[PDB]
């Protein structure tokens, strides 16, 4: 219907994105060209209208430009009402605000997509403050995405600049509520959202009439605390100055980011971070790469954070800190062969790694198996009150909770085939270890033997050394015996690394969980019926009133929602899980049965080498003789 016009574009109202205090912002075109940009209407400007010092404002603001910036192409005046519209260009993508709708991300974002938009908000934010402009305000539907060129997201900065001449409740700071780390405050807010999905700190009810006490939360933030939520209606405060265990960020991630958090999330001035420690420290996590790393015997994945131009002895040493290895037991196997590292290699010449491929780590000394551990979600409850907001915010939670059970159940099924090549893997090399053993104890054997009989026929070539010869004799048998004795030894583990010998994989085969079930792509089927439901009810909640058929349609779906979700959480837990335990109980027994066979292999091939220096001494000393 009806759409207002400019000298170069034009839209219809219809169409909006925004609807902010000063202005809105709707989908618009070029008059010529077709174009779309972003159309920033000025609503309810004249007590203002510097023409003045906004025009210099805003031709300040077209000029500034950066990759992690929304630009500001133009500001030109409506035709019907002579208003003041900057166009600028449209992120078809919408804001960080809307992909944290998605229920994917109901738990965080995954861990790519977080340094994404990590090294985005700074670097935009940096770019400003090179021009002294700040932001304070910086919010998830303040920061927009686009897609780049190579696919991935990009993220840029959006509507600052306009807090001097006339922050979002939930992302300010205390003491202005009612510098340096003033700035920060809300960016960690930002952070800890991506990262967990959910807000830092959180009253019961929420943020309402009884939103005195969530400023006592903040003003009460003991230490290097980062988060803060009170689980009863007026009740205690749990604390906690680490992420939960929801996040889909790995461990070794967490580590660097809690500190940039406790730091830069505290309303002292006095302890807290400027925006350089900032710019260095968190620039600092981006640079380093990442290096995929497996512990089969605890059946954990991990990723290590590293710098390039970092040595393998830190990189040991911060194993040590995520799986409590010494850096002297700790082996690497990679594409099936052992792997050497010196302990002075720079780790841009490490192999290429992946979580689907990274570098396996196995260490003689026992330890215990965990897995994988993750937070046991249920499913909440659905009233049948048709309140469609409350019908809507059911929907995203309900739906995140099976998006959570259904990354773990893609997590589970890559540990078990990766744990199901690396112990294919393991006995094939240690068994080289065994062609080994026999291998270089085939050096000793015919050496000694023929050695034996050279000093049995020189009694008859030729009383005081023929009385020792034979005590010779008895010991040369006494290890030619002996090598006889452990010989027995070497084809009995033999046995065992045959197939069918009690250390054969096929247990691994069998138990657990293949792809070749598909079970991850089952709960995807039902979880996408549920999410259409759940844009569904976005889309009737927008109508705020649906006519009678609809909303009985929707009584209809937001009851196959549940079942949907039972249907598959079910399949989750008696299927996938159950045979994943299954797994990783027969998991720890054969490593036990491994590492036992291990130690004693050791031994023999020491006692082989134990061995070799007797005959060492005996294959000179007698033939050894001096004589004119
Ligand atoms: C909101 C306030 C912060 O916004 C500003 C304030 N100050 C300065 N700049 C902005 C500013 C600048 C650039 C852009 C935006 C805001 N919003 C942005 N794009 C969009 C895209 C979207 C995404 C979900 N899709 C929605 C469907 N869809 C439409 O077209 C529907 C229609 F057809 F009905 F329109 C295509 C777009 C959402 C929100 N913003 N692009």
């Amino acid at each position: 219907a009806m759409g207002q016009s400019t000298s170069n574009h034009l839209w219809l109202l219809s169409d909006i994105l925004g609807q902010g205090a000063t202005a809105n912002v709707f989908r618009g075109r070029h008059k010529k060209t077709g174009d779309l940009f972003a159309i920033k209407v000025f609503n309810n400007i004249s007590f203002l209208r510097p023409v003045d010092v906004q025009m210099r404002e805003f031709e300040v603001l077209k000029k500034l430009n950066h990759k992690n910036i929304v630009k500001l192409f133009a500001i030109e005046e409506e035709t019907t009402t002579r208003h003041k519209v900057l166009i600028m260009e449209f992120c078809p993508c919408g804001s960080l605000y809307t992909v944290l709708e998605e229920p994917s991300n109901a738990y965080g974002l995954p861990e790519s997509e977080f340094l994404i938009v990590l090294r985005d908000v700074v670097g935009g934010m940096n770019h400003l403050r090179e021009n002294g402009i700040v932001h304070r305000d910086i919010k998830p539907g303040n920061i927009m995405r686009v897609i780049g060129e190579d696919g991935q997201s990009v993220y840029k900065l959006t509507d600052f600049g306009a807090a001097r001449e006339l922050g979002t409740e939930e992302y300010l700071h205390p003491d202005m509520y009612e510098g340096a780390t003033v700035d920060l405050w809300s960016i960690g807010v930002t952070f800890y959202h991506a990262a967990t999905g959910s807000l830092p700190f959180r009253p019961f009810e929420g943020p309402r009439r009884n939103k005195e006490v969530m400023y006592k939360i903040i003003t009460g933030k003991p230490s290097g605390a980062i988060s803060g939520v009170q689980k009863a209606e007026n009740g205690p405060i749990d604390w906690s100055g680490d992420m939960p265990v929801s996040c889909s960020l790995s461990r070794g991630l967490q580590v660097l980011l809690t500190p940039v958090l406790a730091n830069i999330l505290e309303a002292d001035q006095e302890k807290c971070w400027g925006f350089d420690q900032f710019f260095a420290e968190t620039s600092d996590i981006l640079h380093r790469m990442v290096i995929h790393v497996f512990s089969l015997q605890q059946m954990t994945a991990h990723k290590i954070y590293i710098h390039s131009y970092n040595t393998a002895t830190i990189f040991h040493e911060l194993v040590y800190k995520q799986t409590k290895i010494i850096s002297s037991n700790q082996e690497l196997i990679y594409e099936g062969r052992r792997l050497v590292l010196e302990p002075g290699r720079l780790a841009q010449h490490f192999p290429k790694t992946t979580e689907e491929n990274p570098i396996f780590v196995v260490s003689r000394e026992p330890l215990n198996t965990i897995g994988l551990i993750y937070e046991k979600i249920s499913l909440p409850k659905v009233h049948p009150r048709y309140d469609l907001d409350g019908d809507a915010s059911m929907a995203k939670a309900i739906t995140g909770v099976v998006c959570y059970a259904c990354r773990i159940a893609s997590t589970l099924l890559l540990y078990q085939e990766l744990m199901r090549k690396g112990i294919r893997w393991l006995i094939e090399l240690i068994k080289d270890d065994y062609n080994e053993t026999v291998h270089k104890k085939t050096e000793v054997v015919i050496t000694l033997d023929f050695c034996i009989r050279n000093i049995e026929k020189t009694v008859k070539v030729y009383a005081a050394e023929l009385g020792e010869i034979s005590d010779i004799h008895t010991k040369l048998l006494r290890l030619s015996s002996s090598q006889g004795t452990i010989e027995t030894s070497l084809q009995d583990i033999d046995s065992r690394l045959s197939p069918g010998g009690s250390l054969a994989d096929a247990w691994a085969h069998q138990e657990g969980t293949h792809p070749k079930d598909r079970n991850v792509e089952k709960l995807q089927v039902l979880l996408n019926c549920m999410t259409e439901i759940y844009y569904q009810f976005k889309k009737d909640k927008a109508e705020r009133r649906l006519a009678y058929n609809e909303e009985q349609i929707h009584k209809f779906d937001k009851q196959k929602l549940y079942y949907h979700a039972t249907k598959a959480m079910t399949h989750f837990t008696d299927e996938c899980v159950k045979k994943y335990e299954a797994f990783l109980n027969k998991s720890e027994e054969w490593i036990r049965k491994m590492l036992h066979l291990r130690k004693q292999l050791l031994s023999l091939t020491n006692q082989c080498f134990d061995i070799e220096e007797e005959v060492s001494k005996y294959q000179e000393y007698t033939n050894e003789l001096q004589e004119t």
